[PDB]
């Protein structure tokens, strides 16, 4: 009789889409998959389900919970983490999602599924599932490297034994030597201790040991030392089942067919990225000065006069939606400028494209270390300040940007980075195919859920 | 209304007695303490409560659960782990205690206490307490060293890279170099893989991270490297509150001892739990006589040499049954303690400042023996190296091995140094449990933390 797994992502585009992909991976092994969402977020899933269904692909069920926006003083329209801009709104959003516990517990009591896969941001989901002897898995949607780095920083606080903003400290027990500065950490953790953010991270990392285990959107062969470190040194039970976006598997593409292999730079910072006019201006000048052909995705005081005319042969600006995967996988694309969010980083890896890394917040400075120092498939733009706000002082200048654009295309080790990225691409596809490490760990997890008593 | 803590020990004398002592330590901080037991075990608590009460001491409540003996095919009389001898009986005993879950959940629903202190052998008690938003503490009744050693052996399997019974391997991450052989580990783990015992240990060790934390019957200053290792390297939240047997603490054998030189007499006591076969007792008797050492031997007549008691009349005393163990160990005349090196026994040797001849048999005892001999350096091994819940005639320790250990603990090269080291641990143990001590302090901190839990 059919195994039932319930998936409960936080309402953030970057968590919802990989959660859907995991639900789809489970559905393809004949597991009943239900995703919990809210009314204003349902369209994201309904569209994406049908736009990957009608091929005999199994059915993903949606369950809708009421988000108590009014109750916590959020606008009725604010059912997504992206809409909660400002310190006030974010704190209210987290109180809001915390009040979904009553609905989760009623749903589990009613449906009695075999497993709950709950977002990292719901540490309390473990106790909710335990009430009905249901195992809970934690899903973060980041790298093993980041999960390990964050935890060694939290436990060993290497940044308390420094005396300046830019003083380098090593990550303590790691099998690679990784240096960071305080600038690269959120200001709550290092400068003015704020129990809210600090208590939230503590409960998230503790959930990894208190729960049945951790599903990870990565492949063993990508970061073997950290897949092991997470399980051995840090004691987590984990399954690596990614890259989960490989599960199922236009004018700009015609434009690219005309171009030399590895000749074009793709720049796309995602939907999370909040780009100010002065920053866009420095990118525009750097692109022109670099001489490099480019496809630049933007979400006009911020364009140099005559930009659009000067770059007619060489540069394409797309306002809004780009077919990102089809662009990255085009032979003409030789590099990817990214914020180093894990979804973007994994798409660069899967396309075999070297990356210019532009970390901003969250786990991105850890992802940047993986890409540049361990995988050696990237070049840093030189952003070293962790910030969820964009101060004019933190804008990266034309000269830093131009240096990185040139290095990733024609720098001495640019070809070596391309060769290394092409190897990871082959290893990624091999992980997800029958017999691969990710296919295998998914089989092992399901078998283990089937036998749980 | 006062904080209420429920204590749920497994029905083993070695877990019940320390659990009572913890309940008493909690009761003295004005915490309501209830102990869960079964009808045939209640006498152990009733006696021990009243034999330490009538002084206005705060009241420990008992709750009785029915043990489903018939249900798992055990004799009605088998409500204690000591009665479950043989592979068949032990497995049934563990199925039995597992079926107490229904009664635990009904009791917690009814009483709604602030915290459940549940035996290591009840990993499911964490989820049972969580149903009513009650924090669960794990209690094992052993050393930090044993908790760390078992876990490093389970995770890193140093014994899998071996080819023979007696080949020595090091314990992996420890700041001391500790060498063991497969013989010293249970035969399920190393020889013939049995998922039952292996799954049981896995769920016990996992409960240490899944639960609110771990109460430990040890003191920080006794094993500082392992008190830290358990919390840092292994990530457990833990409180060290022992030796818990000091809580209550502010005839003819004692008259017999007053006649004797300081540190001249060996005390031998394996406990009432101890199952000793006639051939083994016989080898001990011969070793004691041959050693020339004065002795007090506590035994729980085919196994005595003819004329033994008469030949040793000046030098040796055999006590049949109850001995005033504390008063004997604390007598100036007692220079050594022959023990099985279970943690309760090991801690009483430490608290009396008496060096120990270590005779490990099963459970965590070979790890405790490494702590005593290699780290504390207050003991000498008898040379038992075989982990066994059964005593086969083939595994008996012979007179010559026993005599060698009796001589070594009394007059061997480092005998004086072992006595000096043990006397330091004695002072540190009493300092830990007095107001301002590490164990007094961690107990205050735990209670404060339980008081502020939401
Ligand atoms: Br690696
Ligand atoms: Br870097
Ligand atoms: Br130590
Ligand atoms: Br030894
Ligand atoms: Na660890």
């Amino acid at each position: 009789q059919q195994l039932h797994v319930v998936f409960f992502p936080i309402m953030a585009h970057g968590h919802m889409i990989p959660t859907l992909d995991i639900a789809r991976l489970f559905a393809a092994r004949n597991v009943r998959a239900t995703i919990i969402t809210t009314p204003l977020n349902a369209h994201t899933f309904t569209k994406a389900i049908e736009m990957g269904k009608k091929n005999g692909s199994p059915t993903i069920h949606l369950e809708l919970f009421k988000f108590p926006a009014q109750d916590v003083g959020l606008p009725e329209g604010c059912e997504n983490l992206e809409q909660a801009l400002g310190s006030s709104l974010i704190e209210k959003f987290f109180k809001g999602v915390g009040l979904l516990r009553e609905q989760l517990e009623a749903y589990l009591e009613k449906t009695r599924p075999n497993c709950l896969v709950a977002d990292m941001f719901f540490p309390w989901a473990t106790d909710s599932a335990a009430k009905f002897n249901i195992p809970r898995l934690v899903f973060h949607g980041t790298s093993f490297f980041s999960l390990c780095a964050l935890e060694v920083v939290r436990l060993y606080e290497p940044h308390k034994n420094v005396s300046s903003d830019e003083e380098l400290f090593s990550l303590p027990l790691f099998p690679h030597d990784i240096k960071m500065m305080r600038l690269q950490l959120p200001e709550d953790v290092w400068k003015h201790e704020k129990a809210e953010g600090k208590t939230r991270l503590k409960l998230i990392k503790e959930s990894e040991l208190k729960s049945y285990g951790v599903i990870v959107n990565s492949f063993y062969e990508l970061e073997p030392n950290y897949a092991e470190f997470f399980r051995k040194e840090l004691g987590r039970r984990a399954w690596n089942i990614g890259p989960v976006s490989l599960c199922n598997r236009h004018e700009c593409l015609k434009w690219l067919n005309s171009k030399k292999k590895n000749s074009v730079i793709y720049i796309c910072f995602g939907s999370t990225a909040h780009q100010i006019a002065p920053q866009l201006y420095e990118i525009a000048m750097a692109l022109e000065a670099s001489g490099q052909e480019f496809i630049w995705v933007v979400r006009d005081s911020w364009l140099p006069r005559g930009f659009e005319q000067r770059v007619e042969g060489k540069g394409l600006i797309i306002r809004g939606w780009a077919p990102q995967v089809l662009i990255l996988e085009h032979e003409a694309i030789g590099a990817f400028v990214t914020h180093c969010g894990w979804n973007s980083t994994l798409e660069g890896i899967t396309a075999g494209v070297p990356m210019v890394t532009w970390p901003i917040f969250a786990e991105q400075f850890y992802n940047e270390k993986l890409v540049n120092q361990i995988l050696k498939i990237g070049v840093p733009v030189g952003a070293n300040k962790w910030s969820r706000e964009t101060s004019i002082e933190d804008v990266i200048k034309k000269d830093a940007i131009e240096k990185a654009l040139r290095e990733i295309m024609v720098g001495d080790e640019a070809e070596e980075r391309r060769s290394r990225a092409k190897k990871l691409k082959e290893m990624a596809w091999k992980a997800v195919e029958e017999g691969g490490s990710s296919y295998s760990d998914l089989s092992a997890l399901i078998e283990e859920l089937r036998g749980y008593h």
